[PDB]
C-alpha cells in the first residue's frame, strides 16, 4: 500500500514546493513498528523546516483539493542559508502520536502492537510511519493521540530549562514569549516545584492568560515601565538564568541589564567589573528575526548562547531523560497539557488560508495536524 | 615619612577629581615588604578606574605643576554605573614593579630585601607600596622595573587565552585588536608553541606590524574581502574560540558567522540547526563602546560572554597560575616584551596633553609611569 506524507522541497531554482507525496508504506522490520499517526503539532521548529526561508507572501496554490501544492519563492539573500537542503525532498514534523497497527517480530515491537504511542521520529506529517520500537513512548491509559501529540519537544524543553538552571548553579529563571504552549507548561512546573519564575510577554492578553493560570510575575515588554517591572521581578525572584525564544532584538540584553541592577541592590563592595554572580541568557528560539543588539551595562560575569533540546538530553543521559519523560507521562493532561486552536488534515496544512493563521505563531493559535483526519 | 599616590574621586556632585595625595608611608608588618615603585603601566583597565564614566571632553586642569588636579563631569546617565564608588577616594594602578626597600621580620619578607619585584597589588600609581611578601614576583637577573612593569595583566591574559582554549576543548584561536601589546605577545606564544592563531586588526598598518613579527594569519576588518579572508583563515586554522577586545559592534558575530561557514565546508549531512561544533567568543575588552550587534546565522552551537583574568587564575588554581607566572619570568624580555611610547612622572599622568595621547588606547602608544620620576 501507499499513503501520503508532506514534503518540502527548496530547489536550486529558488522555488519552494510543498506537496503531499504518495509514499509506499513499509512493513516493519523486527525492531520496528508501523504507527498510524493521528496527531502531530505544528511547532515553530516544524514551520522552519516546512517553509524554510520562502517569502510566503509569494505563495500560490495549485494541485487539487485532495492533493494540494503550494509554491513560493525564496529571496536571493536567503538562498545561502538553504544550501544544505537544496534539491532535497524533506519530510516534516518532529513529533506525533498515533496507534501501532503493525509490529515487527521482536518482543519489544510486539509489546507495542495496538498501543497508542508518541514518537519524536521526524517525518511525522505522514499518515503512517515505520519507526523503531525503542523510539516510542507508550501513552497512559485513556490518553488519546491528541493528548500525547506534543509529549517531547515542549515538555522536555520546559523541564530541561529547569534542569539547566539547577545544573548551572542558578535558583530561579526568566522565560520569554511566556504565553506560548511551552511557557504555560514551564509556569505549571515552576508553581508546582516552588521555583521562582519571571514570565515575559508582549501583550496584556498574554499576561492575563498566565495570571489566570497562577503566574506570580508577568512582565509585559510592551509596557512603558517594563525595565522597572522586570528589575523588581528579578529582585523578587533572584533569577540569574533566562530562556529567550525571541533571539533577535533587545530582550536578551534587557534581561541581563535588569539582572545586574537587581544583583547590585545587594552589592557589599564596589566592584570594578560588576557583580561576580554569573548571569546566563539562552536563545532557544528565533521568533524575532532582527539582529540581536545590546549594550554591555552588566559587568563581565555573563554569557549568552544557543540551547537545543537534543544535545541537552544527550548531556543528562538516558536514565535522567527517562525520569523526565516519566514525569511528562504522569502529568500529561495537567502540567503538560497543550492547547490547540484547530485540528487540520494534511491537505489543510497546504491551504493558504490555514497557513495565514498558523504561520503567525500567535498566542493560543497552535494548530494540530491529524494526518489521517475523518478517515 | 609620607609620599605621593594618585587618587581618583567621583563625587555624588557628578564631578571627577584626580589628584596626587600625600599618604603616610607604612612600615611593613612581619609578612609585608615596602616597594619603591619605579614602573607601572597605564593599561585600559587602569584608565577605566582612573577616569570612570567621566566625559573627558569636559576635563579641566587646576592645581599646581608638582601637584596637579583634573576635574571633569560624569553624565547623569552614567551615575548609576558609578554608584559603587561615589565619594570614595580610589587608588589606581593594577600592576607595577620596583625595588624592595624595607622588609618585615618574616623570612619570606626578608628574602625579598633589595630585590626587584613586580606585584599586582592595586594602588601601584604610588611612590611606595606596602604589600604582602606573598604577592611579589621576583624578577630575573638583569630585569629593570621597566622590564617587569607589565608582568601580570597582559602576559597572564595571553597565556590564559591559550589555557581557556585548551580547557574548553578547542585546538586553535582567534584574537581581535591583535596589534595591541597583548596581541603581540599572544602571537609570539602561538609561534613558539605551535598554536594556530587568527589575528584580526582594524588598520592595514597593524597587519603589516604583525606580519613583520611572524604572524601566520592576519585579517583586517577594514578589508573589502574581510569575511572571505576570515573564513579562509578559519578553514586553515580550525579555530573555534575567539577573544574579542572590542566588545561592541559587529566583530563577535562576524567571527561566529565565519566560523560556522568554515565548519560547514566539512558538513556531511544537513543540520536543521547548523554544525554541532561549539563556537565560543569571549568579550574580554570593551574598546568599542557601541552596542553589540549580530545576526544569528551560525546555528545553535555557540556562546558569547565576558572573560576576566582574576576569575580565570582562581579557576585554574595557584599551582597552575604559578607555572604560568614562571613562564612569564623565563620569557620576560622575549615572548612577553612590552613596548611603551613614553615614560612619565606621576604629575604628568594628570597633564591633559598627556591624557589626550594615552587615553586613545592606540597601537604602540602605551605609556609607562615611573611614580618616583623627578622625586626625592
Ligand atoms: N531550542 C529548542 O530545542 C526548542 C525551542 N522551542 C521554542 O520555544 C518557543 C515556543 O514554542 P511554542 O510553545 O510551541 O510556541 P507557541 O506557538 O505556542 O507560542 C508562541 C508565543 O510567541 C509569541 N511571539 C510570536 N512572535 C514573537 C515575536 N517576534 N516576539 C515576541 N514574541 C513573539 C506569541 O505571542 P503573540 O500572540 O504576540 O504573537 C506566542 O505567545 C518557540 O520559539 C520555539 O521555537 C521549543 C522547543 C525546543
Ligand atoms: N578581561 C581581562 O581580564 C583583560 C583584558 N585586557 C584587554 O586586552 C586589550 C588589549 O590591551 P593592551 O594590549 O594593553 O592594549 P594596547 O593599548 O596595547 O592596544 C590596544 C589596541 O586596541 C586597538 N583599539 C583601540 N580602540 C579600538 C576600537 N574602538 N575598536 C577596535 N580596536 C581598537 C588599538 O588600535 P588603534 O591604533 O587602531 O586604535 C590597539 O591596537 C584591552 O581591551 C584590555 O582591556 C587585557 C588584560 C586582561
Amino acid at each position: 500500500h501507499s499513503a501520503l506524507q508532506l514534503r518540502s522541497r527548496i530547489k536550486s531554482s529558488g522555488e519552494l514546493e510543498l506537496s503531499l507525496d504518495s509514499i509506499d508504506t513499509p512493513h516493519p522490520g523486527p525492531d520496528e513498528v508501523l504507527i498510524r499517526i493521528e496527531a502531530s503539532p505544528l511547532n515553530p521548529s516544524d514551520l522552519g523546516l516546512l517553509f524554510g526561508a520562502a517569502d510566503m507572501s509569494t505563495a500560490k496554490a495549485s494541485g487539487t483539493a485532495e492533493r494540494p501544492i503550494v509554491t513560493a519563492r525564496v529571496p536571493e539573500g536567503a538562498m545561502r542559508s538553504m544550501a544544505g537542503r537544496l534539491d532535497a525532498s524533506m519530510p516534516v514534523g518532529n513529533e506525533g502520536a498515533g496507534v501501532v497497527v503493525e509490529a515487527g517480530s521482536s518482543p519489544a515491537a510486539q509489546a507495542l502492537m495496538g498501543k497508542t504511542v508518541a514518537a519524536i521520529g521526524g517525518a511525522m506529517y505522514s499518515q503512517y510511519r515505520c519507526i523503531p520500537a525503542d523510539q516510542c513512548l507508550v501513552l497512559p491509559e485513556g490518553a488519546t493521540p491528541a493528548d500525547g501529540a506534543s509529549s517531547f519537544v515542549n515538555p522536555l524543553t520546559a523541564l530541561g530549562m529547569v534542569e539547566t538552571m539547577r545544573l548551572e548553579g542558578h535558583s530561579a529563571l526568566v522565560h520569554t514569549a511566556a504565553a506560548s504552549n511551552l511557557g504555560q507548561m514551564l509556569n505549571q512546573i515552576c508553581l508546582k516545584d516552588g521555583i521562582k519564575l519571571v514570565n515575559i510577554v508582549r501583550k496584556q492578553e498574554q499576561a492575563d492568560l498566565l495570571k489566570a493560570q497562577g503566574a506570580v510575575h508577568v512582565c509585559n515588554a510592551a509596557s512603558p515601565t517594563f525595565m522597572q517591572d522586570l528589575t523588581e521581578a528579578l529582585v523578587s525572584t533572584g533569577a540569574t538564568i533566562a530562556f529567550d525564544a525571541t533571539g533577535g532584538g533587545k530582550l536578551g540584553g534587557q534581561i541581563l541589564t535588569c539582572m545586574e541592577a537587581a544583583l547590585n541592590k545587594s552589592a557589599r563592595e564596589y566592584s570594578r567589573y560588576g557583580s561576580t554572580t554569573h548571569k546566563q541568557v539562552y536563545l532557544y528560539g528565533g521568533l524575532d528575526t532582527s539582529p540581536t543588539e545590546f549594550n554591555r551595562n552588566f559587568g563581565m560575569a555573563w554569557g549568552m548562547g544557543g540551547w537545543l533540546l537534543f544535545p541537552f538530553l544527550q548531556k543528562i543521559g538516558r536514565e535522567r531523560a527517562n525520569a523526565l519523560k516519566q514525569r511528562v507521562v504522569a502529568e500529561l493532561k495537567t502540567t503538560f497539557a497543550s492547547h490547540y486552536s484547530k485540528e487540520i488534515s494534511l491537505a489543510e496544512v497546504l491551504d493558504l488560508d490555514m497557513i495565514a493563521v498558523y504561520n503567525k505563531r500567535a498566542t493560543g493559535e497552535k494548530y494540530l495536524i491529524n494526518p489521517n483526519k475523518g478517515l
